């Protein structure tokens, strides 16, 4: 799934759309998305002036947006997140977002999310969503 | 503590500085900060086009930035977050960020964070930080 | 009137929409709007680098936009303004915009505008509008 | 006076610096500045989506910034403005800002300002300033 | 052709629309467009911090956009450019873009482009376009 | 060479810095840089609204910035460019910028530039630079 289709599937848009492509999709089970990290993204100017580092909370948003694509291809709001920020992410990194569905019911979903650069895990999370 | 002092204390800057004022400060114990939510903030255009709602992850960042002010007045990176997004936040809301220190050691800190609009709690979190 | 309705009523949009909510409305007579002042608004970076202060001219625009909501609920262009900038406005302030209709005719309107933080008046203005 | 010198003289900066060049300068008396109006300026996206028109309040800010250059070559804050918005200004216009000093004292200054496109006057104003 | 019509004719939009007006049009032959250069355009902050100078590549884009208007009034993508950057362009300059059609076929077009400030040539280019 | 060092070496900055990392460096001979293409870069909103495609002129700027790093490690202004835009570039692409020095003299330099996604060439250029 390329960016033009991602734009349609993800309700977020610039400057808060943090998916570039879908790499792998197993409906009702798992998705793998790609987000390129670029020094020309607007948030880097503020985090931090002396040192550009991807904010951990935006990796969480990227994992949430990847999940939403998985849900739509199988209004969701993030309801909870339990997240470990293991390693920093920098301009020039390719961020791989892997979502596995834990449990989906009519009203909610719980997923496990892993963000990777290369095959080093930089962020791990459990997320839940409520329909709204 | 007014915004000009906040600017100095918080290493983040526009468009990723999410504190306006410090309302209450008890060194080594607790801080209460204020963030005004304005429809003229850049993230609202992308979250969401049809419906401006404050992203939950940016409330987490605001709680993390409030914590950093508490630490500095008593390089911190968010190391973990366990967060419940209870209620939505809108342009025109005044977001109150309350941080209580759970445990501080030389290398890390664990805090409990509550975000409120009025005296309704909209977000509750446990956050941990590592020195870097 | 909440922000989603304000967005529709006010033709301006980001980064030039300076109303968050309507607090009070008496058709054909008076309106009270709220604009949250946030350090994360784009104009603060340029006014001024060393010292964030709300530009007086944007308080005038906010008063003009509040007036337009009053007109619409009872293409307007600001035709004249006679304004006194009494006190400065800062990130973290809640700006209250009070408009009283002086005279409305088919082609024009003259209003008196008061901007307040708390119940201190920070700006007072007489504004006129022409239909266009 | 070219833009690089204007940048230094005017404390405002992007996105709130509304002078490009100084065309004429008579110390203690009069200044003529130029501001190019470009469709690629950020405020046009919001004023208005269907129709790009220069906001009258930003012409007032440009007149105020021209005045400040005159003062500096002979912290000023706009204290009052009495302004008539006669004609609209569009992308592609060259806005000429003419300031004549009415009265300068140690604490304040009163000026008359005229904004022109070609030699048609689009805005006329009396402005006052207080030292701060 | 004024900016509102330019907006419709040129598929690019803010922050990548670099035409303000069409000054002269001879269908199937030549066009002259105007782009005002303003210090309040977003690219100047990054090119360069110490010294605002219009990037040569954006003059090429402006010449390409002028060409597209000529084509439409008589999806085009720039296919090739052979360009000489002779003189620098600054905030406050009025950039005149002159396009002469060399050869148009069903699938492609080759044009000669000249950018001028006053009647000094600042950029000269041969451009080709392919339909897409 | 990582982004923090790139920031220092390249005089351009956000929103006009189009290098993320240096991948390969042979002083006085060749450089290979990486620019991640992200849908969250500000230029995509304007090029084009219906269809995000990297502007060819910004690939030229990226090649020019890669060249400048090569020059500095062995004020440069682009003096000429002769460029072929062969294939389009999209959000999610990793753009590889390869510069080979043709000739360097005290006053000028001529280089050959190739931009690649994967190992498909998307842009080829000859560029010249003059010291300034």
């Amino acid at each position: 799934v390329n960016f033009e289709e991602v734009r349609e599937l993800v309700p977020q848009k610039y400057p808060f759309l943090f998916i570039d492509k879908v790499i792998e999709l197993q409906k009702e089970a798992r998705i793998v998305c790609l987000k390129n990290i670029s020094g020309n993204e607007p948030f880097f100017a503020g985090h931090f002036p002396d040192f550009a580092i991807m904010p951990g909370v935006l990796i969480v948003e990227a994992l949430a947006q990847a999940s939403g694509i998985l849900f739509k291809k199988s209004v969701f709001l993030l309801a909870s997140a339990n997240v470990r920020f293991s390693k920093p992410v920098f301009p020039g990194d390719q961020l791989i977002l892997e979502i596995d569905i834990e449990k989906v019911i009519s009203s909610a979903a719980i997923v496990k999310g892993v963000a990777k650069v290369g095959d080093k895990v930089v962020t791990k999370a459990t997320l839940s969503f409520g329909v709204a």
